[PDB]
């Protein structure tokens, strides 16, 4: 029932710090830090553990992965990716962690790898049809959706979905707006694409995808522009954590109520964090 904000960039420093949000107290508290600084990190929850995948330590784009045990309040390294990946999208499906796309330091990636915690190993699965760093990823109805991103030359409005039973990606309806550094989460059978960067400006706009109609619709915009924003769903609300508003890196946090279709501010992070990974545990 807590939101964890993992790593990020405060405007000067790539962070190893981690903090947790308690909606009942409306308060953030620091927890144990990562072993390595990570901005542009992908985060996912599996088997009661938080996995921090890849990212950038201010020097090198990372293949390392570490896992957080809230009962020990400690991070431990697990098996590394086959490819260095910052700006990577991460989602959990059928007991596996998928690492989608990202940037290895010279190339924007279309490759995808999956982690099996039983074997503690990563293996490649089918690649994206499009290279995607800064990509948002979420799982809905047994499919993994890769939303937007940057292919090396263009900020993307395209969206594709992964079927693990066929080991195949398929294009679905594209966003109305190009978005890299976009935050994505799933709520009430819809995928929300939050903020991002369209190549011209950082965005406050938000779009929601309905798989039944295969179409995106705009919903209420954020109170502030946010790219590199972490997005997570808790208690029927969508939280947008941190990010970058085109001017500075943000410690502010807002929550979206789909019943009212409105965003409201909640308590801010102790630390400005763009390129932050967010997960609910």
């Amino acid at each position: 029932g807590l939101i964890y904000a993992v790593g990020g960039y405060d405007g000067n420093t790539h962070l190893n710090s981690v903090e947790a949000y308690d909606p009942e107290r409306n308060e953030w508290s620091l927890v144990a830090p990562l072993s390595t600084r990570r901005s542009g990190v992908g985060v996912a929850v599996l088997n009661g553990l938080i996995y921090a995948v890849g990212g950038y330590d201010g020097n090198t784009h990372l293949n390392s992965v570490e896992a957080y045990d809230p009962h020990h309040n400690e991070w431990s390294l697990v098996a590394p990716l086959s490819t260095r990946r910052s700006g990577v999208g991460v989602a959990v499906l059928n007991g596996l962690i998928y690492a989608v796309g990202g940037y290895d330091g010279n190339t924007h990636l279309n490759s995808v790898e999956a982690y099996d915690p039983e074997r503690n190993e990563w293996s490649l699965v089918a690649p994206l049809s499009t290279r995607r760093s800064g990509v948002g990823v979420a799982v809905l109805n047994g499919l993994i959706y890769a939303v937007g991103g940057y292919d090396g030359n263009t900020h993307l409005n395209s969206v594709e979905a992964y079927d693990p039973h066929h080991n195949e990606w398929s294009l679905v309806a594209p966003l109305s707006t190009r978005r890299s550094g976009v935050g994505v989460a799933v709520l009430n059978g819809l995928i929300y694409a939050v903020g991002g960067y369209d190549g011209n400006t950082h965005l406050n706009s938000v779009e929601a995808y309905d798989p039944e109609r295969n179409e995106w619709s705009l919903v209420a915009p954020l109170s502030t522009r946010r790219s590199g924003v972490g997005v997570a769903v808790l208690n029927g609300l969508i939280y947008a954590v941190g990010g970058y508003d085109g001017n500075t890196h943000l410690n502010s946090v807002e929550a979206y109520d789909p019943h009212h279709n409105e965003w409201s501010l909640v308590a801010p992070l102790s630390t400005r964090r763009s390129g932050v990974g967010v997960a609910v545990l």
